[PDB]
RNA sequence: GCGUGAGCGAAAGUUUGAAAAGCACUUUGGAAAGAGAGUGACAUAGACCUGAAGUCGUGACAAUAAUGGAAGUACCUCCAUUUCGCCAAAACCAGCCUCUACUGAGCAAGAACGAGGUCAUGGUUUUGGCGGAAAUGGGGUGCCCCCACCCGUCUUGAAACACGGACCAAG
RNA sequence: GUCAAAACUUAUGGGCUCACGAACAAUGGAUGACGCUCAAGCCCAAUUAGUGCCCAUUAUUCCUUUGGUAAGGGCGAGAAAGUGUAGCCCUUCCGAUGUAGAUGUGGCGUGGAGGUAAGGACGAAGCUGAUGGCGUGAGCCUCAGAUGGACCAGCCUCUAGUGCAGAUCUUGGUUGGCGUAGCAAAGAUCUAACGGAACGUUGGAUACUGGAGCGGGGAAGGAUUUCGUGCCAACGGCACUCGUACACGAGUUGUUCGGAUACUGAGCACAACGUUACACCGUUUUUAGGAAAAGGGGCAACAGAGAACCUGGGAUUAUAUUCCAAAAAGAAAUUGCAUG
RNA sequence: ACUGCAGACCGUACUCAUCACCGCAUCAGGUCCCCAAGCAUACAAUGCUCUGGUACAUAGAGAAAGGUACACUCAGGGAAGUCGGC
RNA sequence: ACUAUCUAGCGAAACGACAGUCAAGGGAACGGACUUGAAGGGCUAAGCGGGGAAAGAAGACCCUGUUGAGUUUGACUCCAGUCUG
RNA sequence: CGGCUCUUCCUAACCUAGCGGCUAAGGGUUGGAUUGUUCACCCACUGACAGGGAACGUGAGCUGGGUUUAGACCGUCGUGAGACAGGUUGGUUUUACCCUACUUAGCUGGAAAUUGCGAGAAAAAAAAAAUUUUUUAAAAUUUUUUUUUUUUUUACUUGGUACGAAAAAAA
RNA sequence: AACGUGUCGCGAUGGAUGACUUGGCUUCCUAUUUCGUUGAAGAACGCAGCAAAGUGCGAUAAGUGGUAUCAAUUGCAGA
RNA sequence: CGAAUCGCCACUUCUCUCGGCGCCAAGUACCUUCAUAUUCACAAGA
RNA sequence: GGUAUCGUGAGGGUAGUACGAGGUACUCCCAUGCCGUGCCUCUGGUUUCUGGAGUUUGUCGAACGGCAAGUGCUCCGACGCUAUCGCACGGUGGUUAGCCAGUCCCAAGACCAGAUGCCCA
RNA sequence: CACGUCCCUCUCCAAACGAGAGAACAUGCAUGGGCUGGCAUGAGCGCGUGGGGCCCCGAGGCGCUGAACCUUGAGGCCUCAUGCUGGGACU
């Protein structure tokens, strides 16, 4: 499960959608601009970045990624908006908030502390290339996991 | 499955568990799924023994061509051993090393006295320092100074602007 | 002189030198660099001065190893008559690089076997490892698994499908490039309402195809793609609520359509006969008695020849020149037999 | 003439194509036949239009350089370009 | 006007030893690794095409091999066919 | 091969410049006809139409005329297939999205060049104005007085800021 | 700082490894052992209450009959 | 926050061709504290 | 320590050139070419302001108004972009034409204890 | 949390994207007007080839009519007139 447990089981709510089929290194960028995030300012994020009014500061996944004035928020230049993958991010912490409100948690106290996409197995397609050539497809989604305590 | 055809022709271990007892029920989700709960000795045994490498994610940490060698040192050590001996320093002995004669003032020239150095030399302890820790060793990470042309290859000659060389596993 | 160890730029040495000087034409730039000029240059000599120092895998010496088919001694725990081990012990001496290659090895390690000895559910193998320890080394061993779940190490002997970074090696997996290159041919969608968890549906708008059509039927080919309901996990290179996808259930109706029954054609080939080591060949009639009640049998055209049917339907989710029911919606033609 | 009975077999869905066939594909390629409107026009050229069909070809924003084009225009000169009016 | 550019979705390939600033030098005789200098904070986005003797394919050139195949022939050795007896 | 394109470097200097052949690499060194060309030769201009290097600079820049495989023609050679550095004609020019260079374009760190706390300033060495002298809170922490700024009731380009006033707040 | 690098802890991807092995390979043997016009081998199409494949079978169709055997088959149902 | 460093100064701290002092009594008189900090060991002190 | 502003300028780049005429055989003039740096008043070019007009075929029943012809086509056409096809400009000092400095261009990884504004929980 | 920066939003002397310049209740934006330009005389009604039986049909023409329209938009002018008017991030 869990790369690293909640400090305090009954504090913390924990969520996780394995096999998410959105792009790994879209989804690995959305997750990481939360992972110390309060839940109400990271749910804020993604329906901003949703809207196209901040952006997620993509950081490793870069690649030659275009730049954009949002990400100065980030500290860097290049800067994107997934929005398949803003929206899985909602959806997983509307999962969590669920999850934190059954154990009588309060969810907009809660911090996320743990953010996670591993890389999942992946589903394989065909090109068709050139010179009768038949090269790969390959979705790579993501298995992103994470909990949220609330502060004692 | 492929080929008009003659023909070619795979991969695949359902090896979850003793048994299916194969996760009822609650909860969020449109769902997939998730969080609880439950079964089982174990579910990081969940349709699955084991569970490597490589690759990746994450946390923490040290940090600032690569690698590499040598030697230290900084920090860390889930390591080893030892001590309730370890680090030192001085001495002694041994070893070892260093530091007249002739000639017509010179040499082609010989020892002596004295003193010093030293254990990465041998034997003799002494004296202090340290003693949940100390101590020596290893390991890890960084640095410092220094050294250091990618390997395999055929070739007189390879760092070659010569060939082969992305990674790992099995063979 | 610095880089660079050493003349912290030594000489209480000689000369020479003003501009260069320090063994084997075109990217800017090379005494190695700087810089040096009573030199840090050149010739000469020197070593503290008329009274040296620095650096080797070298030498010497010391320690250790290894080898010697080298020289001896010996036989608190040990003392083995020994090539070789954790070497029987001690002493001394000499050697040590090395491609191709040769050889040694009580050398390492693997699967298996004969033995021996032992281990394991108080956890075997395997795997993980700032687990240390041992060994020159191949490696072994221990520790720890918050690893595993049932086998198995030692030792001597036997065996081999026995050791892998490299073969543009094979096979599997993974990777950087990279969220990149792209997904730019055929002009196009807009709107509201509804649907839905969120692209479809309808209306309107707008274009397009432009009758050699993104039209309506067929052949070949395909063979369920058809249709409806559902579905959208996967696939539909974006998305889908939609699909030629998925699942389930349906669906193709003939006296007359086409085909065969029933033509011949380019052709083919059974039979027979012949040839061939052999029929899996050839002629296509057969030296041949082919009639069963002059030239054997057959096949070969879904575009040739042949060929009795038309419409209407309020008849389907899907078929109709095929379905319709007694007023056959009906109207025909046609074949066979039979009937007055 | 009539009437009576009988009239058997198989095909039959769908496709026929920038997604149903062949091309490893829903591949800009290929693939026989038939029907085929109106206007301009000599017309089956071309353009456009009723019918029948489409709106499927991923989309969005904006409009660097360099490109592609079944896109143009260019003063004065007029082949001097180039191997060659390509 | 479509690309490119930036976005949403989707998403390869080639290539890939390792890398990757230069000048001189030497050197397998034109270095990214070496010697000596000179630069160089890191990471980026779009271009670009100089270099990476960039990639492409065990050079189609050439030579070698007691290797092929095609063709030729009054090469050698033959074999059908033909004709003659 | 050539050209084109673009840059660059050299000089046994063509022009220009200065001299009196010398220095001088600065900047410049033409447009055309023939031919693939280079080269040469011509025409015209020009101050002049200099010579070279840069992998005989420059094909993932192009072009593809030369060279140019297969097709074919001719001459010669060959018995022939075929050969000819003889002529003729026709004859796919692929890939950057990597690294660096470069070109623009951004971001961020950094002085023990990320560390040390490892400490260096092109600084000054009671203050200001005319080295010395004079002026700038006082009196018993709080109170009073003075000065400056903000708000309300002429000179600046001319709307809005300054000085006027008066009051309040701060030093 | 950031990125990137590196160590460690977890986790994913991956499927090695080890154990397993109703399989293969090889050797050997045995016998009342050798198809078919009495329709063979092969091919086709079918048959189960739910059955595609595989197996079994052949409109008597996952079987009829004889024999032995026994109380099952088993996904559900069914006797 | 424990650190490494171990002379100062307006007598050098101008120019152009034995600086002063400090080093254990603020002084040359040894008045006078020093131990066990137990013979090195970063000076345990600035 | 932020943020902001004005600057410094090590270092690097670096460019002007040629011809002619006049004037008197230097100075001094005056044009031009090339180069370079710009700019767009004018002039030219460019039009997807499809601006306005005209116009052809199809089309909207017709006029009007359109619309289609992948911008239908023709004329004029602003903005803008641009042309030696327009226009403006192209500077010195010091040393031995060179060369260096400057002007000119980038300029603190040249880490600017330069200045400055504001806040420094 | 201060000051403030940034994003979102608006503008463009900027611009591939970042960056830039600006704005930040502002004649800012929006329409409208006026202007400057462009084109070139709209719709609509009210001399003429001939033609048809005083009118009708008539391309073209005339008049209202330098009209009609267009004129800032990748971003002409005028305040002329009316209209509409902060959130987030960070330290
Ligand atoms: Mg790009
Ligand atoms: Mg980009
Ligand atoms: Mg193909
Ligand atoms: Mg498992
Ligand atoms: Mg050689
Ligand atoms: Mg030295
Ligand atoms: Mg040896
Ligand atoms: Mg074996
Ligand atoms: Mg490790
Ligand atoms: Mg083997
Ligand atoms: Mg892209
Ligand atoms: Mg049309
Ligand atoms: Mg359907
Ligand atoms: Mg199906
Ligand atoms: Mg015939
Ligand atoms: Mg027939
Ligand atoms: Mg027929
Ligand atoms: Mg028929
Ligand atoms: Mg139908
Ligand atoms: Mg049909
Ligand atoms: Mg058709
Ligand atoms: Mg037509
Ligand atoms: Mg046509
Ligand atoms: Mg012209
Ligand atoms: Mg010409
Ligand atoms: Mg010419
Ligand atoms: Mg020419
Ligand atoms: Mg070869
Ligand atoms: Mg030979
Ligand atoms: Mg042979
Ligand atoms: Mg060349
Ligand atoms: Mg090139
Ligand atoms: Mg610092
Ligand atoms: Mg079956
Ligand atoms: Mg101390
Ligand atoms: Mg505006």
């Amino acid at each position: 499960h869990y790369s690293r447990k909640p400090q305090v089981s009954s504090k913390s709510a924990k969520a996780k959608v394995s096999d998410l089929r959105c792009h790994f290194k879209n989804t690995f960028e959305t997750a990481n601009v939360i992972n110390g995030m309060p839940l109400r300012k990271a749910q804020q994020l993604y329906r901003q970045v949703l809207a196209k009014t901040r952006c997620i500061p993509f950081k490793r996944y870069n690649g030659k990624i275009g730049r954009t004035a949002q990400a100065k928020e980030w500290g860097q230049t290049k800067g994107r908006w997934p929005r398949k993958s803003v929206v899985a991010m909602l959806s997983l912490l509307k999962n969590a908030e669920a999850n934190a409100i059954e154990k009588g948690l309060d969810p907009n106290k809660m911090v996320i502390k743990h953010v996670q996409v591993d890389q999942a197995a992946r589903m394989r397609r065909r090109t068709y290339r050139a010179h009768g050539r038949i090269t790969p497809y390959m979705c790579s989604p993501c298995h992103v996991q994470l909990f949220m305590t609330q502060p004692q």
